Order: structure tokens, then C-alpha cells, then sequence
């Protein structure tokens, strides 16, 4: 019913101006807001933020889940390439958990919107994107996510749904991993789709999917799907493949084709992330180093 206070994280309710809803998830409700004086050394500055709170179908467990998500984010600490906790309103009112706002949306969308222009044969011939990404920009998205994941892994955090939908992009084009404070924990609805109508099982390592074993190595497999999403500019993995057929593909050792405009080296990295044997996949630390080297050598002229 009523909560302890942590003074270092506490923001007075009068310092938070709630704004338009962003929507309900399984988790809770989120709203855009403006927070005044988040920093001690800057008490007149307004920061745009996102705020999580319970929905009025107020569940019970959901309160302990929202608390747990906040508390985990406190324990993980701050990193440039994750969505960071900025504050909370815990006293004399509903729990509000306040986090960084990433203004350019999720990565899947950010890549889709920057696809090259529509042609005579396209689904969308008048698609004329505002911005375009070079080969270096794409490698650089990959590097930034890997660096975020390396950080999380060093804090003993296993994500368990790494995908472009769960990477967010700031106004400065920084990649931030989202929804890393959660738990699942059971196998949910292997058939439940995402808002965009996709099946999360398509990002899951076979040992997680078949033996419920989730490790840093299973997140590396998901990262390889993410790489494939980046280099297809927000492509959808296994389009038209239902769950039962996906299981069969994995049991046969099937692997996705190399996307066009992907080097053999980046395809090898993908495939190595998709090693059948988890011990043989690269780690996030190695993916960070490799991607750092590749970025430096990748052309920004196309
Ligand atoms: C401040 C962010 C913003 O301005 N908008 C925003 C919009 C979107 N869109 C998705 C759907 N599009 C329709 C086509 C419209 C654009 C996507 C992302 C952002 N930024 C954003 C969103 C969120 N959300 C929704 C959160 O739930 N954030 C959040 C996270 Cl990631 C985590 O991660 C651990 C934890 C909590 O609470 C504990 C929350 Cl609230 N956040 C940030 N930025």
C-alpha cells in the first residue's frame, strides 16, 4: 500500500508535469512528461522524460513488479547505451518511475523510415525518407547495442528479449537498450504476437526455446537476429512462418540468408552468434571489440 523513500531518487510531485499517454503494455501505463530540477546542480531546467505507473485496473502483483523493475535499474547503474532511471515519486500518491525519453522511437521504426526511396515496383513508391544512413552508421548502431549489452552482462543482467523493438534512439542518434529490468519467468504464449504483429520466438536461442535455458549466450543469439534486422533496415525475420514451422527450421539447423548490403564479415558475425553450441558463440566483449574495429574500417561514402 505505502512505500519507503530513497531521498537520492525522490522527485517532488509538483516537479513533474504529466503529458500525453504513450500506451499500456503488459507491464503498466507510460506517459510522456516534463520534469523540473532532476539534478541538484540544475533545479530550473525542464527535461522531457518517460514515466511508468500502474493502470487503474490496479493489479496487486503489478505493484511489486513495478517496484522490482525500479530497484533493478538502481542496481544496474548508468550507461550511455541503456535507458536510464532518472527519478521516482514514491510518497503520498501513485508510484511514478521516471526514465530517459528517447525521441526518435524504436530502432525497427528508425531504420524503416530511413530506407531508400520508393520505386515503381515498391509497396510504397512515394516513400521519400527525410534522412539516410551510411554503411558506417549501420555498423555503428550495432556497436552501440553491443556495448550496451556488454555493460548489462557485466552487471549480471540477462535481457531475454533483445530485438530492434527494444532498442530506442535518442535525438542524438544514440542507441539505448530498453526493458532490461523485467523478468518472465513458465513460457508465456509462444504464439502471442507483438503490436506490430510479429512473434518474439523468432529472436530466441534454441536452448531457451526448447530447454528454457537463458544465458548471456542466448542473448548473443538474439543479438545476431538484431544484426540481421539492422542490415535489412528493419526487416522482419521469417515472414509468414508460424511457430510450429519455426521449431522445425531450428531443429534442421536452418539459418537466415545473408542480407544484401552486408559484408561477408558481418554475415560471419551473425552466423557465429547463431552457433548451435552456446559455448562457441562470441561473447559481448568480443563483439564490442570486433565491431569497434569494423566501424573504423567501414566506409561512410555510401
Ligand atoms: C520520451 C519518448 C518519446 O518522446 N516518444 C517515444 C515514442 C515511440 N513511438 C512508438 C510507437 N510509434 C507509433 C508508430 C510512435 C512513436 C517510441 C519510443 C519513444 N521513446 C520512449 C518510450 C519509452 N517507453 C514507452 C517506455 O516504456 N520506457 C521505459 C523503459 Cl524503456 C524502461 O526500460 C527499462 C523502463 C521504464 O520504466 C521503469 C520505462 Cl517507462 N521510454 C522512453 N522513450
Amino acid at each position: 500500500y505505502e512505500l519507503p523513500e530513497d531521498p537520492r531518487w525522490e522527485l517532488p510531485r509538483d516537479r513533474l508535469v504529466l503529458g500525453k499517454p504513450l500506451g499500456e503494455g503488459a507491464f503498466g501505463q507510460v506517459v510522456l512528461a516534463e520534469a523540473i530540477g532532476l539534478d541538484k546542480d540544475k533545479p530550473n531546467r525542464v527535461t522531457k522524460v518517460a514515466v511508468k505507473m500502474l493502470k487503474s485496473d490496479a493489479t496487486e502483483k503489478d505493484l511489486s513488479d513495478l517496484i522490482s523493475e525500479m530497484e533493478m535499474m538502481k542496481m544496474i547503474g548508468k550507461h550511455k547505451n541503456i535507458i536510464n532511471l532518472l527519478g521516482a515519486c514514491t510518497q503520498d500518491g501513485p508510484l511514478y518511475v521516471i526514465v530517459e525519453c528517447a525521441s526518435k522511437g524504436n530502432l525497427r521504426e528508425y531504420l524503416q523510415a530511413r530506407r531508400p526511396p520508393g520505386l515503381e515496383y515498391s509497396y510504397n513508391p512515394s516513400h521519400n525518407p527525410e534522412e539516410q544512413l551510411s554503411s558506417k552508421d549501420l555498423v555503428s548502431c550495432a556497436y552501440q547495442v553491443a556495448r550496451g549489452m556488454e555493460y548489462l552482462a557485466s552487471k549480471k543482467c540477462i535481457h531475454r528479449d533483445l530485438a530492434a523493438r527494444n532498442v530506442l534512439v535518442t535525438e542524438d542518434n544514440v542507441m539505448k537498450i530498453a526493458d532490461f529490468g523485467l523478468a518472465r519467468d513458465h513460457h508465456i504464449d509462444y504464439y502471442k504476437k507483438t503490436t506490430n504483429g510479429r512473434l518474439p520466438v523468432k529472436w530466441m536461442a534454441p536452448e531457451a526455446l526448447f530447454d528454457r535455458i537463458y544465458t548471456h549466450q542466448s542473448d548473443v543469439w538474439s543479438f545476431g537476429v538484431l544484426l540481421w534486422e539492422i542490415f535489412t533496415l528493419g526487416g522482419s525475420p521469417y515472414p509468414g512462418v508460424p511457430v510450429e514451422e519455426l521449431f522445425k527450421l531450428l531443429k534442421e539447423g536452418h539459418r537466415m540468408d545473408k542480407p544484401s548490403n552486408c559484408t561477408n564479415e558481418l554475415y560471419m558475425m551473425m552466423r557465429d552468434c547463431w552457433h548451435a553450441v552456446p559455448s562457441q558463440r562470441p561473447t559481448f566483449k568480443q563483439l564490442v571489440e570486433d565491431l569497434d574495429r569494423i566501424v573504423a574500417l567501414t566506409s561512410n561514402q555510401e
